[PDB]
Formats: C-alpha cells, structure tokens, sequence
C-alpha cells in the first residue's frame, strides 16, 4: 500500500516502536533515579563533602532538564516524515 | 478488478490491514501506559528525586501529545491513494 | 524509519544510554566524594600538614566545579544533532 | 492448523506451561519465605545485631517488590506475540 | 473436500483438538490454583512475612488477569483463517 | 515460544532460580550475623582492646550498609533484560 | 487398546497400585506415630530435657504438616497424564 518506499502499515509499526522504546526508557530512567536519591544523602551545608558533591547534582538536574526539549524535537520529527510522504504521494500519483 | 495497479480487494485488504495493526498498537501502549503509571510513584514537591525526576514524566506528556495528529495525518493519507487511483483509472479508461 | 542513518528508535535508544551513563556516574562520583571527605582529616590551621594539604582539596573543589558546565555543554550537544537530522530529512524528502 | 510457525495448540500449550510454572515459582517462594520470616528474630533496636542485619532485610524487600513489575511485564509479552501471528497470518493468506 | 490445503474436515478436527486443550488447561489451572490458595497462609498485615510474600501473590494476581484477553485473542484468530479460507476458495473456484 | 532467544518458561525459571538465590543468600548472612554479634563483646571504651576491635567493625557496618543499593540495582537489571526481549520480538515479528 | 503406549487396562493396574501404596504408606505411618508419641514423655516447662527435646517435635510437626500438599500434587498429576493421552489419541487417530 504505496508507491516507493512510503507504507501505512510500516509507519505504524514504526510509531509502535518508537512509542515502546520511549515508554521503556522512561521507565527505566524513572526507576534508577530513585535509586540514586536514596543513595546520596545531604551531608551538610558548608562541610567538605557539599563543596565536593554539589556540582555533581547540580549538573544531573541541569541534563535532565534538558532531555524535555529533545523529547520534544524527536515527537515534531515524525510529521516532516509523514508530510513529504504524502507531497511524494500527490507528486507522480496523477 | 483494476487496470495496472489499483486493486479494489487488494485495497480493502490493506485498509484490514491498517486497522488491525493501528488496534494492535492502540491496546499494546495504553496496557505498557498502564504499568508505567503503577511503577512511578510520586516522592515530593520539592525534594531530589522530583527535581531527578520530572522533566522525563513531562516528555512522556509532550510525545504522547504529539501522537494524535500522526494518527490524523495517517487517516488522511489514504484518501489521496483513493483518489489518485480514482483518477488514473479515468484518464484512460476512456 | 529514516533516509540515510537518521533513525528515530536508534536516537531514543542512545539517549537511554547517555541518560544511564550519566546516572552511574554521577552516582559512582557521588559515593566516592563521601569516602574522600571521610578520610581528609582537618590538622590545624597552620601547622605543616595543612600547608602539605590545602592546595589539594582546592584543586578538588576547582575541578569539581569545572564539571556542571562540562554537563551542560554535553547536553547541548544532542540539540544540534537532531536538528540537523531533521534539516537533512527536509533537504532531499521534498 | 496454521501457515508457518503459528500454532493455536501450540499456543495454548505454551500458556499451560507459562501458567503451572508461574504457581510454581510462586508456591515455591511463598513456602520458603515464611521460613526465612522464622528463622531470622528481632535482636534490638540499636544493638550490634541490628546494625549486622538491617540492609539484609531491606534488600530483601526491595527485591521482592521489583517482582510485581516483572511479572506484568511478562503477562504483556505474549499480546505482542499473538498480534504479531494474527497479522503474520492476515499478511499472507490473501 | 477442498482446493489445495483448506479442508473442512481437518478445520473440524482442528476446533476439537483446540477445544479439549483449552479445556485440560482451564482444568489443570482451576484445580492447581486450590493447592496454591491452600498452601499460602495470611500471617500479618505488617509483620516481617507479609513484605516477604505480599508482592508474589499480587503478581499472581496480574498474569491471571492478563489470560482472559489473550484467550480471548486466541479465539479470534479462528475467524481470520475460515475467512481466508473463504476468500481463497472464491478466488480461484470461479 | 519465542523468536530467537527469547523463552517465557526460560524467563519464569531465571526468575525462580534468582529468587531462591538471593533467600539462600539472605538466610545464610543473618544466621551467620547473630554468631558474629553473640561472639564479639564489648571490652570498654578506651582501653587497648577498643582500639584495635572499632574499626573492624565499622568496617562491617559499613559493607554491610553497601549491599542495599547492590540489591536494588539487581533488581533492576531484570527489566532491562524484559524490555530488550519485547522489543526485539516486535522488530521481526512484523 | 489404544495407539503405542497408552493403555486404558495398563492405566487402571497403575491407579490400582498407587492407591495400595498410598494405603500401606498412611496405615505404616499411622501406626509407627502412635508407638513415637506413647515412647516419648514430656518431662517439665523449663528443665533440661525441655531444651534438649522441644526443637525435635517441632520439625516432626513441621514435616508432617508438609506431606499434605505433597499428596495432592502426587494426586495432581495423573490428571496431566490421562489428559496427554487422550490428547495424543485425537492427534494421529484421525
């Protein structure tokens, strides 16, 4: 159902795959952050570990905010696809 | 029942097709969704593990957004593969 | 799902894997400060041992702080990444 | 009765065996549980013994939490496998 | 009776032997299902056997929910074999 | 019931076989713990025998609070291991 | 009677035997427990022979409270057996 290498029942299964890689890794991601809040714990505020351990978790919270505009980008990403293969559908269809 | 490529059964069967796969999909992520909600819990407003965990609940939110105008793009793929061959059949059946 | 080497599964795949690698390591960095600020003990202010020692532990913090921009450039990094897969789908799906 | 390597009865011998392995497993470690909850008392709470055997138990309980999310992940696998058949079967038999 | 390899009778004989497999699995279940339920006592709501045990019969609990679809699946797929097996009759008969 | 090497009995076994495993594991330690507390006695606080015994067992307490954080990411590795089978069977089932 | 291994008069010397034992098996173990607990005395609540012998009852008890879930699984399986071979009756009888 296509005409090169445009398929409705390949996008599909690709929005399939793509939905469950995303919700696995969520998941896993979710799990092991808990993991790390109960490891590390809040020694002090003006000791030597804070100075030597802020950063660090400074820096875990700065990547994990950016992940939301990647996520972001990647869902915008599909449409593109979608919309040049239907302009390559109109364009040698008539 | 056509006249070089369009195929009246063969285009009922692809539309079977899609529409199974497109259940198949539907029921598979929102039993995944299901088991992802049960596995995160919700620590604090305000502690290490909601600032380690937040944005990722939030790109699941934007992706799983972004989903429902693929599935419309989708729909309104096969409408032109209709009438393209609507149309090539009448331009030289005659 | 892709043209030449973009591939929506495989981008959501290595970001799992950035995401757990920078979660071990912050958690393995993490754990070991706090074994490091256990054993440095505080001699006395001016005593030889502090003059042998001081420089030390201010390399420590320097380096430690040199770290959140290093995360935060790494993950700026993915941003251009995917947006120049989706200018290269652009450029040759039309 | 099948095209290939889907076989109905094969299928529902195959969740027989799926199912009589899962009531073992779980007969199995419910049994041994309770006598491990015997075999291990209550020392005090804040003597050498309770330090000695904390985690112990905690890591006991941890674990046998990630079991829940285990097991529904492995009663979702098998949907994907018989939609894959069926749409396997609809592929090809026409 | 048939074309090339659809035969009322073995289809027949197909339904029979998937029926009384179906049967012996629902027997052998229900009957082993009592053993479990016999064997596994409620000793607390709060002591060191119920966190033991808890998490193991609430995964039980799950798989057996998640049969009743993939039964339900399974009988479906019956209905897609008949009427491609009509299909293909029609296809050639004429 | 599989793919390649993906077996659900084979999962359930593993599954039987860990779990088993870490009861073995956690008998054996707390039975062997309450021997080493009833062993070791308390001489006096600040006599020689103090200071040659303390940091021995801080350095039990100590290991003995690593495990916990061990266990939970064994835990974890199991539905990495799930996931990676899911999808590998959704990738050339179809 | 039957195909290649399953005999319906062979099956019926199989039941007959394994009831005889199980008879012969309770009757010993019946009568051998009464001549144990006539032999042994309850000498006081608290003396030596207390300690000395309480822990021995107690896996006597134990023990004989674990043979009732072994019967009815040994009761169990001769359902899967007459199940299999009737199973394999239907498979190559037709």
């Amino acid at each position: 159902f296509g005409t090169n290498g445009f398929d409705i029942p390949t996008i599909a299964i690709a929005l399939l795959i793509v939905g469950v890689i995303i919700g696995l890794s969520g998941l896993i991601l979710s799990i092991f952050a808990t993991a790390t809040a109960s490891a590390i714990s809040n020694p002090s505020p003006g000791t030597l570990a804070y100075n030597l351990t802020h950063p660090l978790i400074n820096g875990m919270v700065s990547f994990f905010s950016f992940f939301p505009t990647l996520y972001v980008l990647l869902g915008v990403t599909g449409i593109v696809l979608i919309a040049a293969g239907i302009i390559s559908i109109i364009m040698e269809k008539f």
